[PDB]
C-alpha cells in the first residue's frame, strides 16, 4: 500500500523476507564475501521492521527498487571490484536496474563447491544450523544469478530436511548422501530447464512458446474453456518474457497475480489446484507449476468432427490461422495426456502443412480428409522407441544399460570426445531408469522433459567444441525435429579407427579400490575407447570381450598380489582380445 517494503516483510515473514534478501543480493554482487552480504540483510531487515512500525517513517514510501538500488551503491569497493558495474549508480531509476541486469554475469569465474565429509557437514548444522544454511544459499545463488530466488528458497528448506533427518541418523552417510545427490541432480535440471526456456523464448520466437504452452497446459487442464488457456497462454508468455530478462521483483509480481487468478477462477480451471490455493503466497506459482493433471472429460466428441469433416474448416482456419490451429492444439492435447508436448507441435505443424496446400485446391474437403493418417506414424515413432528402449533396461540394469547406449553412440559419432559420450550415456540411462518406471501413459511426457535438458547440454558443449557437422545440424534444427533428428543418426562409415594405445588398455589394481561410481566410468571409459579402435566389431565380438575383462577384473581384485596379476593377464587379455577384433 503506502509502503512497499513493510507489505512484503508482512506478507513473506521475516525468515523468508531475510533469505530472499540474501539471494537477491548475492545474485548482483557475485564476488562479495558471506559476511559482507549478511550485514546487509541485517541492515535492510531492521529497516523494514521500522517500516511495519510506521509506514510513514522515512524513504519507507520508496520502491523496492529504487531502494535496492540506493543499497547496492552504497559498497564502498564496488568500483574496485566490480569496475563498470559501479558507473550504473551514476544514472537514475529506471536506468539504473535496467543497467545492473545488463553487468549480472550469467557465469562467473568461482572455484567449484566441495562437498566436505558427512560429518564435518552434519557438525557445522549441528553447531549453527542458520549460517551453515544462509552460507551456501549464498554460495548456490552467486553461481545461478538468474535462477528464480523463490524457488531456490524451496530447495534450502529440502536440504535442510536432509540434514535434520540424518545428521541423527544411526548411519549418517548412508543416508544423507544419496539425498545431496538427488538435490543437486534436481538442481541443476532446474536450472537448465530455466537456461534452456529463454534461449529457446529467443530463437524461435513467442509464436512457437504459444504453442508449446497451449499445449502443455491444455494436458493439465482438460476441463478449462479454449478461451480460458489462451487468457492462460497470454499471460504466462508475458510472466515468461519478464523472468528471462532478469529483475526479480518484476517477475516475483508478474507469476503472483497469475497464481491468485487462477486460484480465484479455479473451478473453472482444474479441480487439482485445492492444496496449491491454499499455501503459503510464497509457494503457490511452485505448487501450480507442478500440478498434477486433471481428469479429462468423459464427454468429449471426435476430432474429426470439427477438424475434418466439417466444411467450414478452410473458412474457419482463414478467419484467423492461428486461433483455428491453436483450438486444435487444444482439442488434441486435453484428450492427450499422454503425449510428449513436441509430438502435439509435430501433429499441429503437419495439420497446418496440410491446410495450407489444400485450401488452396479445388475441392478442399477431398484433399485433407485423411489427414488423421498422417498422424499415425508421427505417434508411433516415439511410442516403439520407449517401448524398445525400456523392454532393453528391463533385462540389462542401469549400468549395463549405459553400456549398450555408449556402444551405440559412439558408432553413431567417433569424433565427440570420450568423457563426453561417457556423461551423456550416463544420463540418457538414468532417464531410462526413472521413466521407465511409470505405466506405459506416463512415460512419453516423462521422457521429454527429462531428455530435453539432456539433449541441451549435449549441444551447449558441442557448440563450444564443434567436432560434427551432424550434431550440429541436429542441435540448430527445429526444437521439434531436435530429438528425431538425433535419432535418425547412423553408424559413421567415414570414420577410420583411431590408432592402437596401450596405455590406453593398461589397467593396475587402483582399480579395485576405486568406489563403484568410480570403477564404472573407467571401464566405461575404456570401453568407449574400445570402439572407436575397433569401429567394426559386432555386439556379440564386444560382448565376448567385455566378458573377459569383466574375469579379468573379479579375478585379479580377488587373488594375492594384485599389481602383478593385473600387470600379466593384462597382456594376455590386450593380445587375445586384439586378435578376436582382427
Ligand atoms: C506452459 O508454458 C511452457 C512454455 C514453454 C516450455 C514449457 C512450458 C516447458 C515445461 C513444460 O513442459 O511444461 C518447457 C521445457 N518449455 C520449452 O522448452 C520451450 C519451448 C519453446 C519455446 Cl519458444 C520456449 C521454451
Ligand atoms: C510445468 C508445468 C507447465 C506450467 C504451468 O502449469 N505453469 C503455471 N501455471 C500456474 C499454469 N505458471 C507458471 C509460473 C512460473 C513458471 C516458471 C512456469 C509456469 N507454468 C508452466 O510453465
Ligand atoms: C541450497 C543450499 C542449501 C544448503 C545446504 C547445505 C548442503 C550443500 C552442500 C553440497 C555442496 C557440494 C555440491 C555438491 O552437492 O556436489
Ligand atoms: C527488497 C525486498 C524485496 C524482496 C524481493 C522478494 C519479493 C518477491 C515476493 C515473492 C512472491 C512469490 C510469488 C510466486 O512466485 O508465487
Ligand atoms: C493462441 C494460439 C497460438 C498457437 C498457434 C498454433 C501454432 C502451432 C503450429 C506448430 C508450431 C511449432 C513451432 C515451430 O516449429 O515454429
Ligand atoms: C533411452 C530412453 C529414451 C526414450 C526414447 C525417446 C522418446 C522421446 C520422446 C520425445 C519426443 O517426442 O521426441
Ligand atoms: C553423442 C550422443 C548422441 C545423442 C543421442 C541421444 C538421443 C536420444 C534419442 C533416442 C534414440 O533414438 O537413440
Ligand atoms: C584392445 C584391447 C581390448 C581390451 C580392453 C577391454 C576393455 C573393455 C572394458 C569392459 C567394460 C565392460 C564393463 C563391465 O565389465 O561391466
Amino acid at each position: 500500500h503506502k509502503s512497499e517494503v513493510a507489505h512484503r516483510f508482512k506478507d513473506l515473514g521475516e525468515e523468508n523476507f531475510k533469505a530472499l534478501v540474501l539471494i537477491a543480493f548475492a545474485q548482483y554482487l557475485q564476488q562479495c564475501p558471506f559476511e559482507d552480504h549478511v550485514k546487509l540483510v541485517n541492515e535492510v531487515t531492521e529497516f523494514a521492521k521500522t517500516c511495519v512500525a510506521d509506514e510513514s517513517a522515512e524513504n519507507c514510501d520508496k520502491s523496492l527498487h529504487t531502494l535496492f538500488g540506493d543499497k547496492l551503491c552504497t559498497v564502498a569497493t564496488l568500483r574496485e571490484t566490480y569496475g563498470e558495474m559501479a558507473d550504473c549508480c551514476a544514472k537514475q531509476e529506471p536506468e539504473r536496474n535496467e543497467c545492473f541486469l545488463q553487468h549480472k554475469d550469467d557465469n562467473p569465474n568461482l572455484p567449484r563447491l566441495v562437498r566436505p565429509e558427512v560429518d564435518v557437514m552434519c557438525t557445522a548444522f549441528h553447531d549453527n544450523e542458520e549460517t551453515f544454511l544462509k552460507k551456501y544459499l549464498y554460495e548456490i545463488a552467486r553461481r545461478h544469478p538468474y535462477f528464480y530466488a523463490p524457488e531456490l528458497l524451496f530447495f534450502a528448506k529440502r536440504y535442510k530436511a536432509a540434514f535434520t533427518e540424518c545428521c541423527q541418523a544411526a548411519d549418517k552417510a548412508a543416508c544423507l548422501l544419496p539425498k545431496l545427490d538427488e538435490l543437486r541432480d534436481e538442481g541443476k535440471a532446474s536450472s537448465a530447464k530455466q537456461r534452456l526456456k529463454c534461449a529457446s523464448l529467443q530463437k524461435f520466437g513467442e509464436r512457437a512458446f504459444k504453442a508449446w504452452a497451449v499445449a502443455r497446459l491444455s494436458q493439465r487442464f482438460p476441463k478449462a474453456e479454449f478461451a480460458e488457456v489462451s487468457k492462460l497462454v497470454t499471460d504466462l508468455t508475458k510472466v515468461h518474457t519478464e523472468c528471462c530478462h532478469g529483475d526479480l521483483l518484476e517477475c516475483a509480481d508478474d507469476r503472483a497475480d497469475l497464481a491468485k487468478y487462477i486460484c480465484e477462477n479455479q473451478d473453472s480451471i482444474s479441480s487439482k489446484l485445492k492444496e496449491c490455493c491454499e499455501k503459503p503466497l510464497l509457494e503457490k506459482s511452485h505448487c501450480i507449476a507442478e500440478v498434477e493433471n486433471d481428469e479429462m472429460p468423459a464427454d468429449l466428441p471426435s476430432l474429426a468432427a470439427d477438424f475434418v469433416e466439417s466444411k467450414d474448416v478452410c473458412k474457419n482456419y482463414a478467419e484467423a490461422k492461428d486461433v483455428f490451429l491453436g483450438m486444435f492444439l487444444y482439442e488434441y492435447a486435453r484428450r492427450h495426456p499422454d503425449y510428449s508436448v513436441v509430438l502435439l507441435l509435430r501433429l499441429a505443424k503437419t495439420y497446418e502443412t496440410t491446410l495450407e496446400k489444400c485450401c488452396a485446391a479445388a475441392d478442399p474437403h477431398e484433399c485433407y480428409a485423411k489427414v488423421f493418417d498422417e498422424f499415425k506414424p508421427l505417434v508411433e515413432e516415439p511410442q516403439n522407441l520407449i517401448k524398445q528402449n525400456c523392454e532393453l533396461f528391463e533385462q540389462l540394469g542401469e549400468y549395463k544399460f549405459q553400456n549398450a547406449l555408449l556402444v551405440r553412440y559412439t558408432k553413431k559419432v567417433p569424433q565427440v570426445s570420450t568423457p563426453t559420450l561417457v556423461e551423456v550415456s550416463r544420463n540418457l540411462g538414468k532417464v531410462g531408469s526413472k521413466c521407465c518406471k511409470h505405466p506405459e501413459a506416463k512415460r512419453m511426457p516423462c521422457a521429454e522433459d527429462y531428455l530435453s535438458v539432456v539433449l541441451n547440454q549435449l549441444c551447449v558443449l558441442h557448440e563450444k567444441t564443434p567436432v560434427s557437422d551432424r550434431v550440429t545440424k541436429c542441435c540448430t534444427e527445429s526444437l521439434v525435429n531436435r530429438r528425431p533428428c538425433f535419432s535418425a543418426l547412423e553408424v559413421d562409415e567415414t570414420y577410420v579407427p583411431k590408432e592402437f594405445n596401450a596405455e590406453t588398455f593398461t589397467f593396475h589394481a587402483d582399480i579395485c579400490t576405486l568406489s563403484e561410481k568410480e570403477e564404472q566410468i573407467k571401464k566405461q571409459t575404456a570401453l568407449v575407447e574400445l570402439v572407436k579402435h575397433k569401429p567394426k566389431a559386432t555386439k556379440e565380438q564386444l560382448k565376448a570381450v567385455m566378458d573377459d575383462f569383466a574375469a579379468f577384473v573379479e579375478k585379479c581384485c580377488k587373488a594375492d598380489d594384485k599389481e602383478t596379476c593385473f600387470a600379466e593377464e593384462g597382456k594376455k587379455l590386450v593380445a587375445a582380445s586384439q586378435a578376436a577384433l582382427g
